[PDB]
């Protein structure tokens, strides 16, 4: 069914360029675009996706949950990865809850995280 709940949109841009949201990128509503590191996933702010590393308790829950694209979270616990050898963007998360199962995707043609930094690389923190 359609996503019942607003996803933060655009907030993976605003994590990597607004220091005060590099500093605590907790609370944003995102959606799973895609599983397969079996703890590596892909989400979607609804405007961008990007990786991210689901870790400790997050990692739990990507079990017990059956996480799978469509699923909307909403992160509680995370810290922002630059690796900038490679100008490659990950979201650590440590803990997130489910907000709604298997929603029909926001944004099927979102803009990659890492191709908008890379094109633009005046913008990265």
């Amino acid at each position: 069914g359609p996503s019942s709940v607003q996803l933060s949109r655009g907030d993976f841009h605003s994590i990597f360029t607004n220091k005060q949201r590099y500093d605590n990128p907790t609370g944003g509503v995102y959606q799973v675009y895609n599983t397969r590191r079996k703890n590596l996933i892909m989400i979607s702010d609804g405007i961008y996706h990007m990786k991210a590393l689901l870790r400790n308790q997050a990692a739990s829950k990507f079990q017990s949950m059956e996480l799978q694209r469509g699923d909307i979270i909403r992160v509680i616990i995370a810290e922002p990865a630059i690796v900038r050898e490679r100008k490659k963007y990950v979201l650590l998360v440590d803990d997130f809850e489910l907000v709604q199962s298997r929603a029909d995707m926001v944004n099927q043609t979102s803009t990659f995280l890492d191709n908008y930094f890379s094109e633009h690389p005046n913008e990265t923190l």
